[PDB]
DNA sequence: GCCGGTCGACGGGC
DNA sequence: GCCCGTCGACCGGC
C-alpha cells in the first residue's frame, strides 16, 4: 500500500471538500497531484503498457506484458478489445473495470476502490467468484506480494444544494477476516460491506488470507446451494403438486 | 392489451425517427401514448401519485394497501410501507429506476404493465423481470385466483447508428404470457434477471393464464434446482483443492 | 444496522 | 448469437 503511509494528509484534504460519485474524482486529482508516476486509471494503465510496447501486437502477445496470471486476470481487457487497441483506438474508462485507481511502483499492484456515502446500504465490492479465482491464480503462481485491493470510503453529508465529506475511511482486503466477508449472491455474487467497519484484523500472509477466502467462497457456495432449495423450491412446490 | 390494437400506429410513428444513448426512444413512446391514449397512460409512479391523490380520505400504508384491491398488482405497483406511509401531495413519488414498470396503461381495472427495451443490430439480451419476482407473482396470481387482471407486454426499438445521430429502424411488439415459460432463460448471478430479446420472444402459448402461471412456476423450480447443484460444479468442484 | 432482492448496462467467451 | 458473469445503483423488510 503506497496510500497507507499518506493516509493522514488523504484524509485532511478529503475532510471539508463540496460537491456522491463526483468525490471520487478529488481522490483521483489529489493522488495524481501527489504520487504522480504512480497513479493510473485502469485504462490509463493499459493505454501506458501498451504504448511503451509497440512491438507487441495482437491479444496473445499483449497479455505476456503482464507477466502475472492472477494480474492478467484482474486488470486485463478481453480478446478482442486488447487486439483492437492502437494509438488511434485507445481505451477509455468503463465500470466494468475491476479498479477505480491503480497505484503501481517497484512491479507492486495497489488496486483502489472508492466509496461514496451518506450515512446506508454497503455497496458492492467485488465478485465472491471473481475474488476466488483471483486467489486460484495466486496461489497457483505463488503470487503473494505482486498486489492489494484497498478502498477508501468518503462519507458526505448534505448541505443546502452542496455534499459536503464528512469523514474518509480507509481498509485493505487482504487485511480482513475472510469468512466476516458478506456475500450477496443475487446481486451479482457481489461482496458487500462498508469500508469504515471491514475488519483489519487477519494476522496472515497473503497466501493464508487467500486460502482462507477460499474455505469461505466454497462454505457460501455450498451454503446458497441448500438456501436456494428452501427459498426457491420448496415453497413452490404446492403449485405443481 | 390497448396498445396491440394500435401498434402498427407506434411501429409507424418511430420507425425513421433519429436521435442524436437509444434510451431518448423510450422518451418518444411515452410522448405518442400520453397524446393518443391521454386517459390510460402512466409510468408507475404517476399511477400511484394518481391512485392517492384522488383518494384524500385514504390515508397511511395499510389503508392505502388496500386501494389496490388485488395481492397481485400491490405486489408489482405498491412502494412498501414508508413510501407509501410518508407519501402526501408534499411529498409525491418520483420515477426510480428499479420499478416494476416502464409504463403503465389502465382502462376499466384492467392493467398493461409495459417495459420498453432499446438496441442496436446483435447486442446483449436484456434484463426482463426477476425470475423469483416473475415467481411470487404467479403464485400471488393463483393464490387469489387473479387470472383476468394484468399483462406484462414489451415494445422493442431497433435503432442503427447513423453518423452522430441513431435512427430507428424496426420495432417488436411481444406478450410475456404469450410466450412458452419453459423457454423464459434465466440469469441466475445478474439479479436472478430473466433476459430474452423481445423480438425473438416466442408467443405460441394456448392455455388460460393460470396454465402459463403453473407452468411458469414449474420452470422456476426446475431451473433453480439445476442452478443449485450447478453452483457446486461451478463454485466448490474447482476450489476444494485449495483447502490446504 | 443486517440481509438480500431488483432494475440497468455492459463485457466477453465461444 | 447464446451464455452468463461483473460493476452500478437501489429498495425495503425486519
Ligand atoms: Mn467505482
Amino acid at each position: 500500500s503506497f496510500i497507507k503511509p499518506i493516509y493522514q494528509d488523504i484524509n485532511s484534504i478529503l475532510i471539508g471538500q463540496k460537491v456522491g460519485e463526483p468525490f471520487e474524482k478529488l481522490v483521483y486529482k489529489f493522488l495524481k497531484e501527489n504520487l504522480s508516476d504512480l497513479t493510473f486509471k485502469q485504462y490509463e494503465y493499459l493505454n501506458d503498457l501498451f504504448m511503451k510496447n509497440p512491438a507487441i501486437i495482437g491479444h496473445e502477445a499483449r497479455y505476456k506484458l503482464f507477466n502475472s496470471p492472477t494480474l492478467l486476470f484482474l486488470l486485463s481487457r478481453g480478446k478482442a478489445a486488447t487486439e483492437n487497441w492502437s494509438i488511434e483506438n485507445l481505451f477509455e474508462e468503463k465500470q466494468n473495470d475491476t479498479a477505480d485507481i491503480l497505484l503501481v511502483k517497484d512491479q507492486f499492484y495497489e488496486l483502489l476502490d472508492v466509496k461514496t456515502r451518506n450515512i446506508a446500504q454497503a455497496p458492492a465490492i467485488i465478485s465472491a467468484y471473481k475474488l476466488a479465482q483471483t486467489c486460484a491464480k495466486m496461489i497457483d503462481n505463488k503470487e503473494f506480494d505482486l498486489f492489494d485491493i484497498n478502498y477508501l470510503e468518503v462519507d458526505w453529508e448534505l448541505n443546502g444544494e452542496d455534499l459536503v465529506c464528512v469523514s474518509t475511511s480507509f481498509a485493505e482486503l487482504f487485511k480482513s477476516e475472510p469468512s466476516e466477508l458478506y456475500i450477496n449472491w443475487a446481486a451479482a455474487m457481489q461482496i458487500q460491506f462498508h469500508v469504515r467497519d471491514l475488519d483489519q484484523g487477519f494476522n496472515g500472509t497473503r497466501e493464508e488470507w487467500a486460502k482462507s477466502y477460499l474455505k469461505h467462497f466454497v462454505t457460501q457456495a455450498e451454503q446458497r446451494a441448500i438456501s436456494m432449495i428452501d427459498k426457491f423450491v420448496k415453497p413452490f412446490k404446492k403449485y405443481i403438486l
